Formats: structure tokens, C-alpha cells, sequence
């Protein structure tokens, strides 16, 4: 039997990721409804989110496999409700950091939400149902951004009612998430029958470098998707010029889907390709960051974000395909959790040095030059690897 938990899971993935006010969030924080300047959003509230995704990574992962995946989705729905009720009714540098704290706990519970597929479905339908759930979530976010563009850019709806629609969507998601079946078995703790268990997978000289590049690229993309909407707000003000953020992020998610669909059908020989395309797409990423930083037109910044997100989705799907060649079921999520923790340590150190208020207190313009130099160092490491 594989019908009804898949149906309820896909309906929650549809009505949970269908959130319209995600591209139009950074004008809502600095608009006439919330008196917040750009520096108070850039250097004070957002990096706390990263803190809430570091400190709440390891215990919530313990909450992933111990209570067997139902209370973590119930907590994710409650966190949806609290997050959007405090977005509609929170003003200040305290309540918005509470919003970012609960959204970091949302992002922590999302990883537990990915692992519900492999623990309620029979093993004849792992990859098919997992790809269907990922496609439903991505298409739900795409349709939500398209609906936001149709309601804001054409139908002329305010942002407050857009967050009201987002609250109604996550409330319907909570009502769908309460009706989930409890799995009696788990993956690690209550499964069917460290100090000396970690050395076996990490006794390599290839998978270590691929996981390290996965970690650096994940930290870089997390910071770029943190501050790319503030870059959009800086290159074009939300109250002065007409901004088209919903359509651009919809086309960006669609292009990431097209990039993943293109990676899923690569019948190209892997003799010289493993040391050829990585350097080229790294130069493309550095040039996209430099094109978004050295420009003044907002349209060039949208195009640079499109090219950068498509190239990152392509490279990261190649990375997930190459790391998960000789991995088991449990070791998949375990090694990805360890690599996610390493990526978050790197992101935390880089955010405290570059972005955080207790420190340099840098504006949003200099930070994109910093991350361009970051990906330039990554491209130089791939160039030195290609010379070998
Ligand atoms: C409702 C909300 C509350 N707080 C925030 N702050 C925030 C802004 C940008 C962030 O960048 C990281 C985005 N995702 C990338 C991987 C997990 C998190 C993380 C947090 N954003 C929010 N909306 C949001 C803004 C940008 C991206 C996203 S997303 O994570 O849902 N992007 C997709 C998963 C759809 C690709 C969501």
C-alpha cells in the first residue's frame, strides 16, 4: 500500500510550500507597515536566523528520529502559525528576530520532513515518491510566486493581505498536517533489529573533497539567498521604482527545475568532464556575482541571479549525484547531516566575521564583493585541481 500517506504528504507539500509573500518579504519589512531601515534588517535580524539553524540543528535532528516524524511536522505547522502571526503583528528589532528564530527552527524541521518519505513507504517506491514530493513542493512554490505576481503586479493587492494569504495557506497546511499517520517504526532509534563507527565512511580521498565542496557551496548559496533580496532593494527601491520580484523568483525556481531536469539526463562520457565543467561553471558563478555587484540596472541583477541560481542548482545536483553513488539508506541522511553541520559551521564563522553587527557591520554592497571573492577562491581551488 502506497496511496494514502503519499496523497496526504503531497497535499501538505503543496499547501505548505505555496507561500505567496516569499519574494515580496523584503519590501514588507522596510515598507510603510514596518518601520525598519535596510541596515537594521541586514546586519541585525537575519544572521540570528543562521544561529537558529546552527544551535537548533543537532537536537532537532535528535527530534527527527526519536519521536518518529509526526511531532516534528506538528511543530513545523505550529512554527508556521507563530511565524506568520508575528509577521502580521510584529514591529521592532526583537519580534522580527523571534520570527527568524522560529523560521530557523522551520528550516531545521524541513530536513526531518524530507526523511518521512523513506520511513512510511515500502522500498519499491522510494525514488519515485521522493521525486514526486520534491516536484510537488517546487511546483507549489512556483505557483505561489506566480499567484503573488498575478495579485500584486496586476491585480494591485497590498502586501499586508499577501501575508494574510500566506497565513491562511500555512493554516490550511497545519490542518492537513494534523491528519498524518504515525509510523510505528523509525530509521535509527526504534528500527527493526560515536566512538568506533564514524571512521569507515570518511576513510576516503574523493568523497571527502566532494562533501567539502558541497559544504562550502551550501554555505555560499545560503548567504547569497539570504541577502539577494536586500541587494534587489538596494539596486532599486521598493517605494521608488517598480520591482518585479515575484516573477523573477518564479522564473528562478523554474530554471532550477529545468537545470535539475537537464542534470537528470546527462549521457556524457565522464573521462575529462569531471575536471572540465566544474571550473567553467565556477567562473560562471564568479562572473554572475561580479555582474550583480558591478551593475546599476536592476534587470542585470535579476539576470545575474537567474544565471547564478541555475548554475548552482546544476552543480549541486551533480554534487548530490556524485556523493550518493555508493551510500546506503541511513548513511545517506547521516553523512548529509554531518556535511550540513560542517557547512553551517563555515557559514556561522563567515557570517560572524563579515555580516554580524558585533564585528565589521558591513553594508549589503561590500558583502557581495566578499562572496564573489569567496567563490573566486573556490574557482582557484578547482583550477589547481584541474592542473593536477
Ligand atoms: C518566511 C521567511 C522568514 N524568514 C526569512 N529569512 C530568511 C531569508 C533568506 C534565507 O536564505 C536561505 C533560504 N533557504 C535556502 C535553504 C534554506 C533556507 C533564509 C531566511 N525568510 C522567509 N522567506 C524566504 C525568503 C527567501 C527564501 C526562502 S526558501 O527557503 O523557502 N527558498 C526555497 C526553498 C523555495 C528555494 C524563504
Amino acid at each position: 500500500s502506497w496511496i494514502y500517506p503519499t496523497v496526504i504528504l503531497c497535499l501538505f507539500g503543496f499547501f505548505s510550500m505555496m507561500r505567496p509573500s516569499e519574494p515580496f518579504l523584503i519590501p514588507y519589512l522596510s515598507g510603510p507597515d514596518k518601520n525598519l531601515t535596510s541596515a537594521e534588517i541586514t546586519n541585525e535580524i537575519f544572521p540570528v536566523w543562521t544561529y537558529s539553524y546552527l544551535v537548533l540543528l543537532l537536537p532537532v535532528f535528535v527530534l527527527t528520529d526519536y519521536v518518529r516524524y509526526k511531532p516534528v511536522i506538528i511543530l513545523q505547522g505550529i512554527s508556521f502559525i507563530i511565524t506568520w502571526l508575528l509577521l502580521l503583528f510584529g514591529q521592532g528589532v526583537k519580534t522580527m528576530q523571534v520570527v527568524e528564530f522560529f523560521y530557523g527552527m522551520v528550516t531545521a524541521a524541513e530536513v526531518a520532513y524530507y526523511a518521512y518519505i523513506y520511513s512510511v513507504v515500502s522500498p519499491e517506491h522510494y525514488q519515485r515518491v521522493s521525486g514526486y514530493c520534491r516536484s510537488v513542493t517546487l511546483a507549489a512554490y512556483t505557483a505561489g510566486s506566480v499567484l503573488a505576481q498575478l495579485l500584486v503586479s496586476l491585480a494591485n493587492m497590498s502586501y499586508f493581505y499577501l501575508n494574510v494569504i500566506s497565513l491562511a495557506s500555512v493554516s490550511v497546511a497545519f490542518l492537513f498536517s494534523l491528519f498524518l499517520p504515525m509510523p510505528k517504526k523509525s530509521m535509527f532509534f526504534h528500527a527493526k533489529p560515536w566512538f568506533q563507527d564514524l571512521k569507515e565512511c570518511y576513510s576516503s580521498k574523493r568523497l571527502f573533497y566532494w562533501s567539502l565542496w558541497w559544504a562550502f557551496a551550501t554555505a555560499g548559496f545560503n548567504q547569497v539567498l539570504n541577502y539577494v533580496q536586500i541587494l534587489w532593494d538596494y539596486k532599486a527601491p521598493s517605494q521608488d521604482s517598480s520591482i518585479y520580484n515575484g516573477a523573477v523568483e518564479a522564473i528562478a525556481t523554474f530554471g532550477g527545475a529545468v537545470a535539475a531536469f537537464a542534470v537528470g539526463y546527462v549521457k556524457v562520457n565522464w573521462d575529462l568532464l569531471g575536471e572540465l565543467a566544474l571550473v567553467v561553471f565556477s567562473v560562471v558563478n564568479a562572473g554572475s556575482l561580479f555582474l550583480m555587484h558591478y551593475t546599476a540596472n536592476i534587470w542585470a541583477c535579476y539576470a545575474g541571479y537567474l544565471i547564478f541560481k541555475s548554475s548552482y542548482m546544476l552543480l549541486i545536483t551533480i554534487a548530490v549525484f556524485q556523493i550518493a553513488v555508493n551510500l546506503n539508506v541511513e548513511r545517506y541522511a547521516l553523512v548529509f547531516g554531518i556535511n550540513t553541520f560542517i557547512a553551517l559551521v563555515i557559514q556561522t564563522i563567515m557570517t560572524v566575521i563579515v555580516v554580524d553587527q558585533r564585528g565589521l557591520n558591513l553594508p549589503v554592497s561590500i558583502q557581495f564583493l566578499v562572496y564573489g571573492s569567496y567563490f573566486a577562491v573556490i574557482a582557484g581551488i578547482f583550477l589547481m585541481r584541474s592542473m593536477y
